[PDB]
């Protein structure tokens, strides 16, 4: 049950005036793609304040990528879900190298410890923290640790499921698109096949369709270590798959996900929200 | 649990090429606005196949409004959710005037019968057949009876709440909408609130939330019956203080409910989908 809104004073949106006209804001299943300009965040804070969201973030940190943990997790609290319930979930082989960082009011850390590639990611969402997940947080959210926020990620990703355009291949042909392209791969598309080229570094929703999700994933790349192949892409080639025939309910823009070092600052991003660091 | 989506072939979304540049396709709460081009039906049948969705559509035709139901019913036949699983309920108080309509495989339609205005439809809806909805439907359309379908109306409605569009403001300014502006009506909407102005003649959702929206509106007009004043739009007005209140999940464009003799054929209108008669 969702009680009401306040009132609340904001400018009225315009049927014959359009939020971006040079982007698609929408897919063709009725997915808004989440740009810049296409959000009032205040009524979003609003909706998702008043259902008392909690929302979980994974983040894996093995071997080296510990190193990666200070300024992940520094700028996740300058930016991240401010304002609303935060669980990270720190995947570790090191549990003694992850930083002590301060929190904001609201917000928790847990260290998981897993043992000392390819399949741990999926296989760990989906297998391990079950129950947990389910008991603890309404959404989770699933990212890379070797990145930093530089600006606004919040509750206007929030969705049951969603995927992240990779920033290399937003302007692509699906026919450029490195999706896995053996038939023998659980991952295989066809070359007349696909919407986006999603990246492995930023994906989420409902704690169920994320397991649902992962689940799928961990399946699928068990079948093919069981027949001898590995995608050429890892997980993300099975995300990829995934996320063709389970249309995600959200697509987040390449603001979401950005290599400026690789890639620059083009006229199309009016905010890097969540960015590479050197490696 | 969704199923997977077989292999289809289509045109590749492009995410440098917008559908529509002339129209806002998402509100500000990230609810597409439908419009021609927005979508792909043939992914969307698909999903709402997979999942074998069934589309209640209500109407009344009570007193001489048992006339419209002939060309309502045939054109419904031609245009609405044509190959989908749809229950009619038609309420009347004359079941001998409902004329022997034709349907195709897999439409069903029963006759309610009400007792011989204002709150009648709110109430309906919302106290009366509530069991009965949730278990024959997965979503509820509610509709004038006065209209005639001349084109697609399908699976792309389908979410858990929209409204529609008045065609005659979806221009217009939110100080010009026709909203209760009287304080002492639970309608009330000040001069700097409002989205859009949503017309009372097509709205929808899952079960629950038209159960939730028609309970809403039902108890805030007998409040305003008990203090002894009337919404200057009738259930309109709750319902459009409902949907600011609420904030629809998807917003129909005026595509699907359109005058074409008042309003002509508007270039922002690639299909009028949903038609006024005469009367
Ligand atoms: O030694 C490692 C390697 C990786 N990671 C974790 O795995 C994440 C992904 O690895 P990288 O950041 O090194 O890789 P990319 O950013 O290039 O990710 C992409 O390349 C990967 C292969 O290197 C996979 O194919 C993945 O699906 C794809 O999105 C890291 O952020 C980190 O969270 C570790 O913790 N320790
Ligand atoms: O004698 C009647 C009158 C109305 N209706 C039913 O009520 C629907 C709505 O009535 P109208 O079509 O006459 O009215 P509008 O299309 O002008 O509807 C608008 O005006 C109404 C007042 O006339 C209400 O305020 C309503 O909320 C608002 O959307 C009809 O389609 C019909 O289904 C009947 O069955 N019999
Ligand atoms: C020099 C690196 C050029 C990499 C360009 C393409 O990005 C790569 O795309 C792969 C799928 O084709 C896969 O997702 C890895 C991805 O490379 C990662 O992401 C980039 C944006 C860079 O940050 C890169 O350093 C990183 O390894
Ligand atoms: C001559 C009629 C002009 C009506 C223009 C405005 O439409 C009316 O708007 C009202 C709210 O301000 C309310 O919704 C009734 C609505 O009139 C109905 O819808 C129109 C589009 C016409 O079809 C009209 O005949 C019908 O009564
Ligand atoms: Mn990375
Ligand atoms: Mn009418």
């Amino acid at each position: 049950f969702m009680v009401s809104l306040p009132r609340m004073v904001y400018p009225q949106p315009k049927v014959l005036t359009p939020c971006r006209k040079d982007v698609l804001v929408v897919t063709p299943w009725l997915a808004p793609i989440v740009w810049e300009g296409t959000f009032n965040i205040d009524i979003l804070n609003e909706q998702f304040r008043l259902q008392n969201t909690t929302i979980g973030l994974t983040v894996f940190a093995i071997k080296k990528y510990v190193a990666f943990l200070k300024l992940f997790l520094e700028t996740a609290e300058k930016h991240f879900m401010v304002g609303h319930r935060v669980h990270y979930y720190v995947f570790t082989d090191q549990p003694a190298a992850v930083p002590r960082v301060t929190l904001g009011t609201g917000r928790q850390l847990s260290v998981l410890e897993v043992g000392a590639v390819s399949m741990r990611r999926m296989e760990m969402i989906s297998d391990f923290c079950e129950r947990r997940f389910l008991s603890e947080v309404d959404y989770l959210v699933c990212v890379d640790v070797d990145m930093e926020f530089r600006d606004h990620v919040g509750v206007e990703i929030l969705t049951p499921l969603f995927g992240t355009l990779h920033p290399s291949f937003y302007g692509s042909s699906r026919e450029a698109f490195t999706y896995e392209r053996r038939p023998q791969s659980q991952a295989y598309i066809p070359k007349d096949e696909g919407d986006f080229y999603y990246m492995g570094a930023f994906f989420g929703g409902s704690v169920q369709e994320v397991q649902r999700l992962t689940r799928a994933c961990h399946q699928a790349m068990m079948v093919d270590q069981a027949n001898g192949i590995e995608a050429v892409w890892h997980d993300e080639s099975h995300l990829n798959k995934y996320l063709l025939r389970h249309k995600p309910t959200k697509v987040l823009s390449p603001e979401y996900l950005w290599d400026q070092q690789l890639l620059g600052w083009p006229a199309v991003l009016r905010k890097l929200r969540f960015t590479a660091v050197p490696k």
